[PDB]
C-alpha cells in the first residue's frame, strides 16, 4: 500500500521558515532513503533533496530535510515568495516494490509585495515585414498581484481593433507576466508614426510609445 | 533538471488510440526501469505503470505501456476525457535512489482541429538598448492543442538561464497563444551570432533566428 501523507498545504510569510511533513510506513521511509521535489506544474518535478538530507546542486541551504522513523521533513527557512510550489516526497516501499510518492503540499506566501508591471513595446521586425506582416508586441512581465489592463493607441486615438491580450501567467520569480500583440498591416505600421502600449496596475498607468522604424 | 524529453501535448477524438512517447539516455530509460504517473491540478501523482509494463494493480486495460533501451511510451487506447489529465515518465537512479521525471504530456481530445503556431522572433528594440537592456521576444499563436514547450539557444547552445515561458491561453480566434522572453545585457546580445526561439508542438518543431542588427 499507497502513499505517503502530506498535510495540504503550508502557509508562511516572507523571511519566515515552514516545515513540511512527509509520514510513510517502515518499508518506505522506516527503512529506505526519501526524495523530496519542487513542482511547478508543467515543467517536470525537480529534486530538492536526496537521501533524507543531500542538497542537489542549484539547492539553496534555506531548504534542509530530516527524516525520524517513519517521518521526514522538509524545512523552508527564509520564505521567498519563488517558494510559493507543490512539494512531494518520495521512498521506495520494500513490500510494494516501488517508488511511493507524497500526496503534495503546496505552500502559500502570504502578503508577498506589490510590483508593478515592467513595459516593453516591440515594433515589427525586419523578418516579418520582409515577409509583409506587421506585429507590435506589449510586453508586461514583473508584476504582482496578477491582473491588469491593456490598451492600445495610435496616434493618441483608440486602437479598437486587431488587440489579443494573453491572461496573465507565473513567472518563475512567483511574479506575472502577459503579451498583447497588435496585428496591422505593414502599410499601416508606415502611415502611423506614434504606436502605444498602456497598462493599469493597481491604480498606476504606465505607457510606451513607438514609432514606425528607428535605427540601422 | 536534465532529464526525460515528453511531448507537450498528445490528443485525438474520442475512444481514439493515443500514444505518448518518453526518451532519454542508455543512463536512465535506457536501463533503468520506467514508471507512468497521472496527474490532474488535484494533489498527487498517481502509478498507472511501473517496472516498464506491469500495469499498476486496479488501473484500467486502456492502459498499455512498453520500453525498447532508449525510449519508452504509453498507450491510451480508450482515449475518453477522464484521461484529459498530464502524464509523466519517470526512470530511476543517476545519483542513488531518485526519481528522474519526465517533462510531461498533457492529453486532450481535440474539440477542434490541430492548429501549428506560428513563431515570431522580435530582438530588442534600438530604444530598449539605448536605455541599456535587451529583451527578445518569442511570440507564439495560432496552435491548437494548449501546450508547447519553447527552448532558445545562442549559436546552438541552449539558453537554460534567463527564460521565462508564459502559460497558453486562449485567444479570441479560439486558438492558443504564449510567448517567452530572454532577458539580456547590451553586449551579452550582440557578443553573439544570434539567438533563435525553438517551439515544439504536437510532432511539429519550429526554430526561428534572429542577429543583432539593432544600430549594429
Amino acid at each position: 500500500q499507497s502513499v505517503l501523507t502530506q498535510p495540504p498545504s503550508a502557509s508562511g510569510t516572507p523571511g519566515q521558515r515552514v516545515t513540511i511533513s512527509c509520514s510513510g510506513s517502515s518499508s518506505n521511509i522506516g527503512e529506505n532513503s526519501v526524495t523530496w521535489y519542487q513542482h511547478l506544474s508543467g515543467t517536470a518535478p525537480k529534486l530538492l533533496i536526496y537521501e533524507d538530507n543531500s542538497r542537489a546542486s542549484g539547492v539553496s541551504d534555506r531548504f534542509s530535510a530530516s527524516k525520524s522513523g517513519t517521518s521526514a521533513s522538509l524545512a523552508i527557512s527564509g520564505l521567498q515568495p519563488e517558494d510559493e510550489t507543490d512539494y512531494y516526497c518520495a521512498a521506495w516501499d520494500d513490500s510494494l516494490d516501488v517508488a511511493v510518492f507524497g500526496t503534495g503540499t503546496k505552500v502559500t506566501v502570504l502578503g508577498q509585495p506589490k510590483a508593478n508591471p515592467t513595459v516593453t513595446l516591440f515594433p515589427p521586425s525586419s523578418e516579418e515585414l520582409q515577409a509583409n506582416k506587421a506585429t507590435l508586441v506589449c510586453l508586461i512581465s514583473d508584476f504582482y498581484p496578477g491582473a491588469v489592463t491593456v490598451a492600445w493607441k495610435a496616434d493618441g486615438s483608440p486602437v479598437k481593433a486587431g488587440v489579443e491580450t494573453t491572461k496573465p501567467s507565473k513567472q518563475s520569480n512567483n511574479k506575472y507576466a502577459a503579451s498583447s500583440y497588435l496585428s496591422l498591416t505593414p502599410e499601416q505600421w508606415k502611415s502611423h508614426r506614434s504606436y502605444s502600449c498602456q497598462v493599469t496596475h493597481e491604480g498606476s498607468t504606465v505607457e510606451k510609445t513607438v514609432a514606425p522604424t528607428e535605427c540601422s
